[PDB]
């Protein structure tokens, strides 16, 4: 059948005959106009009752001929009388003319039909989510007419309350009545066109208009804006959305509302909210002016069970007013003031036109509404009385409907809003039971509802006590949310593959991934043996700092949105933030790697720099305070995070703006200096002070006091607790300023000998400067190997791939290896006797040293980097050889263009040689430096250098050379100077960041690095060797300190915060959004005392008179 | 003149690059000392025997619907960035402001007569 | 995805004749470079033919992409393909290389010494000047990169709103 609709559903259509009201009108033969217009009770014309077996009767008049018990007939059985059959009205409106054709569905079934197959059919084969709420608007269904304010504000409610909420407004279809009233609403809202609320509109297909432009099985329809001024039949009403179309069997009657239209409700609300949540989806009735019958309705849902409440309105017509009318009456419900029980009647009649018998009956119906005034409200409009109908509406469910706060805060929960809760759920003297607030921040953790995270820890639900092992360990085996589907990927790759069939996550798990994604050493809590025992046993179940764990999983878990919120909680705010710039740009590039569908990982890279620039932020806040104590915050020991350093995280996620910072710039030189106070001295006295020992003391060191910011090793901690003239040596010479000019004039007396050698002969045996050469080069690749070894990074893989990723220590490599290929052939060699330089061998080992060499004076480029005007025009040379290969290739193709053509034209006898490779490139490549080889145009010119390749076609290579420096001197090489010209802000705004950076990684291996320089160093190696084989720096702070620091960790955040809020508010951009929107609500509060006062001047004019 | 070519010599790349993939695309796989090979398939079999988005009718309906949500959101977008934007909440501002003037001063007028009332009527 | 689909895949890939093509290219750049640089005796040797192949055939290629072009009236067809700097240069240097070749194949050869035939002379400084046009084209090549194009396009707007400098 290829179609669930009409495979499940039918149509059900009159199938016999009954006449209705035999007796025709005129035209005095009966059989014929009798016939052609006395319908059948069926509903339409007799004649058009197709269904053959009634036609075989239709032939002469009907079915059971002409009288033969005329009144027999008289029921037309929806069932005997009545069979269905699969439907053949099912398709998609598309209202024929709607200025952006607004859309909407349409099914056609019968009234039979269990709730439950239109229920699945709507969320599957119409495909949606079921709501969170449903509004079924039955009120009154008459085409009615308003005032602008009642017309225009109370959309502005509904529209509201059921966007906020997905609701499915559940009207009665027909553009007459209560649908049309909300379709002028969801015009004048337009809800910003969306997925926005999903309207039914639930009516029948008997008393619709042009139901034939809408027949056939899953077509198109087109339907048509018929506006005719009669039109007995009506149109659908335009903005409503799915239709349902329930054919009774018969054209005019009606009933095709109620049949599903309490089912829907009533099935709707057996079903759960929400996968964590388990209670019943609620109803809401709204009422627009209702009915007698309505009056009534509105009863029977107050007389449901579950009692599903009502809302009202004071006015919009009879019903909406005589409700909210009788509820000023009526009070406690069961009273009915008796002074006006009938005078209530005298408006009853009025208002509708009643009668007697039916205005007590009225009056009736009004009683039993009222027995509960509970779960019923009324809307004022005309009063400041729960203004904006949303509220009234959302809270109409929680007021009535007796459920503890819990239940209505679960909800409200569900309801993804706070605003109702704060002012309706958590208000005065209520009843808070003792787990149900922490059960609630179970779910609104899981749903990523940080709102709600804040109303109940604003309200009191401490981290602390809802935080235990149990708890957290679920909340990332959850799917009920935003998940990150990445989080089992790293799991079941740091488990070598394993994967069970559910695999509950364990928090040794999720240790792991953080050892993974936080790299070098990080170890987490849960992977220490005092965790991994207490989880295999079960308040020491619980975790001291929450809220560092908590954001953890709001960032493996991607939920950006709670990773903020539980940052600014809690302390330790710039380690956190540091720690979520590592995570994230650790998922970034485990997604680019391993992939599956979207990377997210431009998402995630979004959301480390946003941390990662909060920790910027966050330091300057701390920096413009107390310079001082504001580098005590890159260097204390974290001890909830590793036992690591709000800096050493920074290094670890390369972010350079904070590493760039002028505190982690003003660190490091105080880190530079040492215990020296080299503002006073001077870098003059430093080099005096180390060719001359004794000068030593007469240098101006720095007190305990000036060295608290600054971390120190444990050996110089004790010469400060244990100045002395052996302790201010010591201070002297472990001191990396030192260390650096220390070396520096050692490496530039290793050049200036080296340098000897290589330009002065060499004989059979290394001369004393040589020896001394090799002897640096071996010593040094020592301090090489040692600098690997004794690495922070863990495996030796990774040791072995950080000190491969910089410039100069593979350039080391390769220098210190070439050099001893140099030293092998060079030594290891037969040494003619006769000349040197004719040995192959001892020839190779020398140019080995000569062009070596320049491994090591570009070297100085390490050393001359140091200063600060210096350093970036060396971070330059790399960003403008990196970005000009491509104008670089450019310029070697019209080279050969050039090159090929000549070498061709004028050495045309060249058999096949090595010099066709040379010549090809050789001049061509000098003359982009001037030397246009003058005298070798025109080869058979009188002045030329070459008179014997004048030939033929030799004549050409002046042209060819015109046009290609035109290219190569004019065009390309003045390419490049424009290139560099405009890209010079951008690379040097940059490479002074990357050489900030590069400060760090510099001199925090000075300050590991042996005292003695690389001829000597080999002293310092052996007793390091000699004794770790016998036998980093730290903040060291007291106890009171620490507080001091914290102290100053606290405030700081505040301000940032506190700052932030004031230049939004203090902005103009803000200052016009406030005005702007009071200048409205102004207007409004003064037009109606401009109406109020102008009621109160029309009366003083008539009262007294 | 060099950004100001460097930024469109970047268009008229990224516009011909239409038209070299697309000439790939129905290029011969076999490169021209042997594409002669499949010259002579092609010729031989053409004497003797571009590209289209194949979709399903339910993926037509799914593009469909794609396309008619985001024109809707482009008005409803730039409708609201000039709505949101301050000369706009200005003009806005600035003409409320004026109609203010307006309603308040004759309200000021009417209440200078309630009052005058009120000292005369009782006395 | 099976063995005889996982073929027609990588070869009916534009990136797979892009990269199978430059590879000859670059190959017959390689020849043709040899060629033009070493003597040329009496007949072509087998890098020449290589040569004269690629060209040949190439020039098909340019053909059957005109005539079965997207563009409907030929004169269209004749109007969108000479708007393109490279099927122009294409067609002064496969009309060249054939009037090199004409005139390289189709010479008395003075059987004493080459360049005393100033035919032969002139067919080969047609080959030798041609080559540019052969070079020039890996700016065809070296464009689909996404900083290379630029610069590659660059060059023409360079090249033209310079002129009256130039003048001057
Ligand atoms: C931190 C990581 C980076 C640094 C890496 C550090 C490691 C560096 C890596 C080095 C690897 C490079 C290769 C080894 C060098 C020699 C190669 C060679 O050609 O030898 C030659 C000499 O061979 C001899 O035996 C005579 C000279 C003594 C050898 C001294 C070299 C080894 C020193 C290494 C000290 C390194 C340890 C430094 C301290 C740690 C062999 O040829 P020949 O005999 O001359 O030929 C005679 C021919 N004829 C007879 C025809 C004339
Ligand atoms: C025919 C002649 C042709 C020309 C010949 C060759 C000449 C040219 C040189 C060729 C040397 C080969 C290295 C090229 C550099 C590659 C890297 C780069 O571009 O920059 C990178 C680093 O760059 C560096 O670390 C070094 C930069 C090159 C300095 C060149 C030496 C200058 C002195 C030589 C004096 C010699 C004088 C004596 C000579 C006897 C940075 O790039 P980036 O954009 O920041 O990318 C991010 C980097 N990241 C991944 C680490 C985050
Ligand atoms: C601009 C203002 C300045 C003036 C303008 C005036 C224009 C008037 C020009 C007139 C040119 C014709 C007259 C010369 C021929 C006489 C014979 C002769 O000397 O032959 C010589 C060949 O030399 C040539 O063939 C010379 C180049 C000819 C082309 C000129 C450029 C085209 C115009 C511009 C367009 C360019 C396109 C630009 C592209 C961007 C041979 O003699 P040889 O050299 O001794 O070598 C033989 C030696 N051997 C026998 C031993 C082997
Ligand atoms: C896509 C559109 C763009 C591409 C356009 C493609 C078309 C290309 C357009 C080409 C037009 C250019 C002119 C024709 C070439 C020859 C001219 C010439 O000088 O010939 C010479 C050789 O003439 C001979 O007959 C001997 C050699 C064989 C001729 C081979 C050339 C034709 C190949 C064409 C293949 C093209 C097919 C390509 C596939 C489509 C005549 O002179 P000579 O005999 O040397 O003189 C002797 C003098 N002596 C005796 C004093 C010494
Ligand atoms: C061995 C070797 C011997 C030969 C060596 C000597 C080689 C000499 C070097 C020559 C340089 C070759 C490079 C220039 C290529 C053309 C540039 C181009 O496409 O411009 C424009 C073409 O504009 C048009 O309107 C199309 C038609 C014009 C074609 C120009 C032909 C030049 C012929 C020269 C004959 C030289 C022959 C000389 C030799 C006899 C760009 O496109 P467009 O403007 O957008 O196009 C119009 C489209 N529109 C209307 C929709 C806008
Ligand atoms: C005395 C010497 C004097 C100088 C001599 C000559 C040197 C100079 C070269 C002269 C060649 C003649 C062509 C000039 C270009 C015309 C078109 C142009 O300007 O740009 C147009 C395209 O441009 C192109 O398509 C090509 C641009 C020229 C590249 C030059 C070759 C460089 C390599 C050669 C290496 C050779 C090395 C070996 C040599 C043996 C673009 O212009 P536009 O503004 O975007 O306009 C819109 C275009 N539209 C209509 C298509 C929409
Ligand atoms: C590895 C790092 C070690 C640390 C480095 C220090 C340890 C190195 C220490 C001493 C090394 C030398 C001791 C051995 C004997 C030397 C003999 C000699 O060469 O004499 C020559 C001088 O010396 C030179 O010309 C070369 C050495 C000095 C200049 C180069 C290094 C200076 C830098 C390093 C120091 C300052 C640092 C400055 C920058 C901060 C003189 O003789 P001549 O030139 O042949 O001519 C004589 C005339 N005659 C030939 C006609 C007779
Ligand atoms: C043995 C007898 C004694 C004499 C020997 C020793 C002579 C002197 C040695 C070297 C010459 C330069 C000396 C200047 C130092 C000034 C101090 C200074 O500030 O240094 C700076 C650079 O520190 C360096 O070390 C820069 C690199 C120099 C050593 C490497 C050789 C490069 C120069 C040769 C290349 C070949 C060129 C060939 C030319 C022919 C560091 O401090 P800053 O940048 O000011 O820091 C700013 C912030 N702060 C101040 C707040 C901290
Ligand atoms: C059209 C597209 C074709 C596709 C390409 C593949 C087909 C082309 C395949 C084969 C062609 C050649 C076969 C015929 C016989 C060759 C003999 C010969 O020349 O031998 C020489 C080598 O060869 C050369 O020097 C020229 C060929 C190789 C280099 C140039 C092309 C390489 C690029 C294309 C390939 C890589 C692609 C690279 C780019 C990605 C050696 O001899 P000699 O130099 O004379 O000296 C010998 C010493 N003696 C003289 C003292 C005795
Ligand atoms: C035979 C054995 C095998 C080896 C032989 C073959 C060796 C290699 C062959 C050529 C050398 C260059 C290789 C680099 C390619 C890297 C890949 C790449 O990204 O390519 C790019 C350019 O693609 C091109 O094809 C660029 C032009 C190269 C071919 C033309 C020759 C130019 C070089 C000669 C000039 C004269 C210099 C002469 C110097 C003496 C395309 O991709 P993309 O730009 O990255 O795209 C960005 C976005 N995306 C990645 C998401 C898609
Ligand atoms: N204080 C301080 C300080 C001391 C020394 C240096 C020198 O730089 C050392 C490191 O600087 C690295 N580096 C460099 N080095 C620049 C450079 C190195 C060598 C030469 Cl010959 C030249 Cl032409 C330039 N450029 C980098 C970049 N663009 N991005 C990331 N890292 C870069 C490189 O790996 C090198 O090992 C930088 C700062
Ligand atoms: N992917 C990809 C990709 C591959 C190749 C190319 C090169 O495209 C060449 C086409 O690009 C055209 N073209 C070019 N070509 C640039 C150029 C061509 C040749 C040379 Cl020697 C040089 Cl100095 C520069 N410039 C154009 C311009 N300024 N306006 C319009 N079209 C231009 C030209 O007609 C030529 O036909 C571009 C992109
Ligand atoms: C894309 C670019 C196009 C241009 C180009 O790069 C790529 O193409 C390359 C091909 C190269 C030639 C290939 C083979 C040989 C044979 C060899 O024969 C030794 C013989 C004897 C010596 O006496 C032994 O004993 C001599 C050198 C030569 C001719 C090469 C020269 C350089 C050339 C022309 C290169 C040129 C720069």
């Amino acid at each position: 059948q290829k179609s669930w609709i009409e495979s499940t559903l039918t149509k059900r259509e009159c199938v016999y005959i009954i006449p209705s009201s035999k007796d025709p009108h005129r035209c005095l033969p009966g059989c014929q106009i009798c016939q052609q217009l006395v319908r059948c009770f069926c509903g339409r014309l007799v004649k058009q009752h197709a269904c053959f077996t009634a036609s075989l009767a239709m032939k002469y008049s009907d079915v059971k001929l002409g009288e033969h018990f005329n009144q027999a007939i008289e029921e037309w059985s929806v069932e005997k009388h009545t069979e269905q059959s699969p439907t053949d009205a099912y398709g998609v409106i598309n209202f024929q003319g709607g200025s952006h054709s607004y859309r909407a569905k349409y099914v056609r079934l019968s009234y039979d039909t269990k709730p439950e197959i239109i229920l699945q059919l709507l969320l599957k084969e119409w495909q949606m989510e079921l709501p969170k709420l449903v509004i079924s608007v039955h009120g009154g269904m008459q085409k009615f007419e308003l005032h602008p304010r009642i017309k225009q504000l109370l959309g502005k409610g509904l529209i509201k309350a059921a966007v906020t909420t997905g609701a499915w407004i559940l009207t009665g279809g027909v553009n007459t009545g209560v649908a049309k009233h909300v379709g002028d609403a969801l015009k004048e809202h337009a809800s910003r066109s969306s997925r926005k609320i999903c309207t039914i509109g639930i009516a029948p297909w008997g008393v619709i208009e042009n139901r034939n432009d809408l027949v056939g099985r899953d077509v198109v329809a087109p339907y048509q804006t018929l506006l005719n001024p009669l039109s007995k039949l009506n149109v659908l009403n335009n903005l409503h959305s799915h239709f349902i179309l329930v054919d009774d069997g018969t054209v005019g009657k009606y009933g095709a509302e109620v049949r599903l239209r309490r089912e829907l409700e009533k099935t709707i609300n057996q079903q759960r909210i929400h996968a964590r949540i388990g209670q019943g989806v609620p109803v809401v009735a709204l009422i627009f002016e209702g009915g007698p019958n309505v009056i009534l309705t509105v009863l029977e849902y107050l007389q449901e069970s579950p009692p599903v409440p009502v809302v009202v309105c004071e006015g919009t017509g009879r019903a909406a007013d005589l409700l909210a009318y009788i509820h000023k009456q009526t009070e406690e419900g069961g009273n009915l003031p008796d002074a006006a029980e009938p005078d209530i009647i005298s408006t009853i009649k009025k208002t509708f036109n009643f009668g007697q018998s039916e205005a007590v009956h009225l009056f009736q119906t009004m009683m039993e509404c009222m027995k509960k005034k509970e779960l019923i409200t009324v809307f004022h409009i005309g009063s400041e009385d729960h203004q904006d109908i949303d509220v009234a509406i959302l809270t109409a469910l929680l007021k009535g409907t007796n459920a503890s706060a819990f239940d209505q805060l679960i909800l409200t929960l569900a309801w993804d809003r706070v605003d109702i809760a704060k002012n309706h759920v958590f208000v005065y003297g209520q009843q808070w039971l003792v787990g149900s607030l922490e059960q609630a921040m179970l779910d609104a953790l899981v749903m990523d509802r940080v709102s709600f995270v804040k109303l109940l820890i604003e309200n009191g639900v401490s981290m602390h006590k809802f935080l235990t092992i149990p708890r957290l360990e679920e909340l990332y085996n959850t799917k009920q949310g935003p998940t990150n589907p990445m989080l089992f990927h790293l799991i079941r790759d740091v488990k070598q593959g394993n994967l069970p069939p559910g695999y509950k996550i364990t928090l040794i798990d999720i240790g792991l991934v953080i050892e993974y994604l936080m790299g070098g050493t990080y170890r987490c809590t849960y992977t220490r043996k005092r965790f991994r025992l207490i989880y295999n046993s079960l308040e020491t179940k619980r975790f001291p700092y929450p809220l560092n764990e908590l954001l953890i999983w709001a960032c493996l878990m991607k939920r950006q949105v709670m990773a903020r919120f539980l940052w600014q909680h809690g302390e330790e705010s710039m380690a956190k933030a540091l720690v979520a710039c590592k995570i994230y740009r650790s998922m970034a590039y485990e997604a680019k790697q391993s992939d599956l569908v979207d990377d997210t990982s431009e998402e995630l890279k979004q959301y480390s720099n946003d941390f990662g620039q909060l920790a910027v932020e966050l330091l300057e806040q701390s920096f413009r305070q107390d310079e001082t104590m504001a580098m005590k915050l890159l260097t204390y020991e974290l001890k909830n995070w590793s036992n690591s350093t709000c800096l050493k995280l920074a290094v670890s996620s390369r972010l350079r703006p904070f590493v760039a910072h002028t505190c982690t710039q003003m660190l490091l030189s105080d880190m530079w200096m040492g215990r020296l106070n080299m503002r006073k001295n001077s870098w003059y006295k430093v080099i005096l002070s180390i060719l001359v020992p004794p000068a030593i003391l007469m240098l101006e060191y720095k007190t305990k006091a000036e060295m608290s910011h600054i971390p120190q090793s444990q050996d110089a901690h004790q010469m400060t607790m244990e100045l002395p003239i052996t302790r201010k040596f010591y201070a002297f010479y472990h001191a990396p300023i030192v260390k650096f000019w220390f070396n520096t004039l050692a490496y530039l007396g290793f050049l200036m000998l080296y340098t000897f050698v290589v330009l002065v002969k060499m004989e059979q045996l290394p001369s004393v400067q040589e020896w001394i050469v090799i002897a640096y080069i071996f010593t040094y690749a020592i301090e090489k190997v040692r600098e690997v070894f004794m690495s922070e990074a863990g495996k030796i893989s990774q040791k072995i791939k950080v000190w491969f990723s910089d410039y100069f220590n593979v350039s080391d490599t390769i220098a210190i290896i070439s050099f001893f290929v140099g030293f092998g052939l060079r030594f290891g060699a037969k040494w003619n006797y006769i000349n040197a330089y004719d040995n192959h061998v001892f020839v190779a080992g020398r140019l080995i040293y000569c062009l070596n060499i320049i491994f090591w004076y570009v070297r100085l480029l390490d050393f001359l980097a140091v200063n600060q005007q210096a350093g970036p025009y060396v971070m330059m040379i790399g960003k403008m050889v990196a970005n000009m290969f491509y104008i670089v290739v450019i310029m070697a193709l019209v080279l050969l263009s050039f090159g090929v053509p000549r070498k061709a034209i004028l050495y045309p006898h060249e058999e096949p040689s090595w010099s066709l490779a040379k010549d090809i490139v050789f001049h061509p490549y000098w003359m982009i430096f001037g030397e246009v080889y003058a005298y070798e145009i025109d080869v058979c010119a009188n002045d030329s250098t070459l008179p014997t390749i004048c030939g033929p076609g030799t004549w050409l290579t002046p042209f060819l050379q015109a046009v290609y420096l035109f290219v190569q001197y004019i065009i390309m090489v003045n390419l490049l100077i424009a290139f560099f010209n405009q890209v010079y802000l951008q690379v040097k705004a940059i490479s002074n960041i990357v050489w900030k950076y590069q400060r760090y990684h510099f001199i925090m291996a000075y300050h590991e690095k042996p005292v003695l320089p690389p001829p000597l160093i080999i002293l310092s190696h052996i007793v390091s060797l000699f004794c770790c084989v016998c036998k980093g720096p730290k903040l060291f702070l007291t106890e009171e300190d620490q507080k001091k620091l914290h102290d100053f960790e606290e405030q700081c955040v505040e301000m940032y915060f506190d700052e932030k809020d004031d230049k939004f508010n203090s902005g103009s951009e803000e200052r016009i959004r406030v005005t702007f929107e009071r200048v409205e609500q102004m207007s409004i509060q003064i037009k109606e005392v401009g109406d109020r006062v102008n009621y109160i001047k029309r009366s003083l004019q008539s009262l007294d008179s």
